[PDB]
């Protein structure tokens, strides 16, 4: 049953750390993959609350789904890059959840490391065999929207990784190039070394 977030009691358990309440919910065939009124499980609850302990009984339990969609297709990857918590994302990755997932508009948890200039798990996801230079819609790459935001040291170990600096976005634009425009003259720097 739901209430007026159109959370159930597992999203509130998430939520609000209750671990064992979480357990027993489970334990009683509770759907982990409820969605709330916009569209998250309990998983994306417990990865915004940063609820440590509920996370690991979510993602231990086998038919919670890892990669599941909010409404705009967030899934607890993207969240977990989006939002810097400590370590979930690399939970999340070693419980097999699918690195190279993306959202409605075609961002990656690697684009949005990128956008954010969550270093820590831009490494994580390069590692776990995220696609470097994944365009999203409209056809921007992780460095494109680091080069954008001005995330220098997202930036750099994209580089570092060998990211083709070269993919422009749907205006022809090159990293390069939207670091000009909005004035980010240390990535342009970085880009021209």
């Amino acid at each position: 049953q739901t209430d007026r977030t159109g959370e159930t009691a597992l999203h509130l358990a998430a939520r609000y750390s209750r671990s064992d309440a979480a357990k027993r919910l489970l334990e009683a065939s509770a759907d982990a993959n409820i969605q709330d009124n916009m569209g998250r499980t309990p998983l994306h609850a417990a990865v915004s609350a940063d609820a440590q302990g509920v996370f690991q009984i979510l993602i231990r339990n086998r038919a919670t789904d890892l990669d599941a969609r909010m409404h705009d297709g967030t899934t607890p990857l993207i969240l977990a890059a989006r939002l810097a918590v400590e370590g979930m994302l690399e939970d999340l990755i070693n419980s097999h959840a699918d690195v190279n997932a993306v959202d409605d508009l075609g961002k990656s948890a690697l684009h949005w490391a990128a956008a954010v200039n969550n270093v820590d798990a831009a490494v994580v996801l390069l590692k776990n065999g995220a696609n470097k230079d994944m365009q999203n819609n409209r056809e921007e790459t992780p460095l494109f929207l680091a080069a954008r935001e001005g995330s220098y040291e997202t930036a750099k170990v994209l580089l570092d990784h060998f990211a083709n600096r070269d993919i422009t976005d749907h205006m022809d634009r090159l990293p390069r190039d939207i670091a000009q425009e909005r004035m980010h003259h240390d990535i342009v720097r970085l880009l021209d070394l």
